[PDB]
């Protein structure tokens, strides 16, 4: 085994948090002193190598069946959850573009360190205090076409759920593509179509979805790009914003 190998009786499992398919997510201590997430799975690591403010922090293993990954806690759960929630309401476009940022950075890490995601969604971030967000879990709705027709997933159609999770981010959580099942949408999306700038948002928030949207996959912006425009949207894009009614 590895350092990352720890005692099954260290670990305290208390509260169950999370229903899943070959699994669950449970809440508890460790060693103890730590809070700690617990994910079980029911009968290699890329989380090992990542270390990142913005990424959910692996803490340690139980490698024998039952498998427990041990994270650290993340105490609002989903962004989607978060999003669909009481509060989501109150989120304006500073906090929404605020989250889009964080998570740009964590991709920027990734990016950098040769990494994919492969599932970036509103699903897979998690928000903790303070509107924290990280990225974990490292869909067709999300995939971009080069990545669901031909299994080529790059940083790039990375890029391109990025752009259709700041669609869930300015909708407040809505699905991409309302009124449309996947075939529907993969056939329209070949053709050109894209999603237009959602209500209330400004143009210029959608033109970066636009961008992340290119069919090229070369074409589309960095996230090291994403994250310093989103960081400094009211500054040097929409100085002049004044909040609307729902956003
Ligand atoms: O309050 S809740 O809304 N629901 C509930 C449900 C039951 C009791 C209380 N409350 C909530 C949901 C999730 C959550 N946190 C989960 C995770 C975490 O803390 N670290 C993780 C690392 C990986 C990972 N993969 C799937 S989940 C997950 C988590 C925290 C609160």
């Amino acid at each position: 085994k590895d350092a990352w190998e720890i005692p099954r009786e260290s670990l305290r499992l208390e509260v169950k948090l999370g229903q899943g398919c070959f699994g669950e997510v449970w809440m508890g201590t460790w060693n103890g002193t730590t809070r700690v997430a617990i994910k079980t799975l029911k009968p290699a690591q890329v989380m090992k190598k990542l270390r990142h403010e913005k990424l959910v922090q692996l803490y340690a293993v139980v490698s024998e069946e039952p498998i427990y990954i041990v994270t650290e806690y993340m105490s609002k759960g989903s962004l989607l959850d978060f999003l669909k929630g009481e509060t989501g309401k109150y989120l304006r476009l500073p906090q929404l573009v605020d989250m889009a940022a964080q998570i740009a950075s964590g991709m920027a890490y990734v990016e950098r360190m040769n990494y994919v995601h492969r599932d970036l969604r509103a699903a897979n971030i998690l928000v903790g205090e303070n509107l924290v967000c990280k990225v974990a879990d490292f869909p067709i709705k999300w995939t971009a076409p080069e990545a669901a027709l031909y299994g080529r997933f790059t940083i790039k159609s990375d890029v391109w759920s990025f752009g259709i999770l700041l669609t869930e981010l300015t909708t407040k959580g809505r699905v991409p593509y309302p009124g449309m099942v996947n075939r529907e949408v993969l056939d329209q999306v070949e053709r050109g179509y894209r999603m237009p700038c959602p209500p209330e948002c400004p143009e210029s928030l959608h033109d970066l979805m636009c961008q992340c949207w290119r069919k090229e996959p070369e074409e589309r912006p960095t996230f090291e790009y994403l994250q310093a425009f989103l960081e400094d949207y009211f500054t040097s894009t929409e100085p002049q914003y004044q909040p609307g009614e729902n956003l």
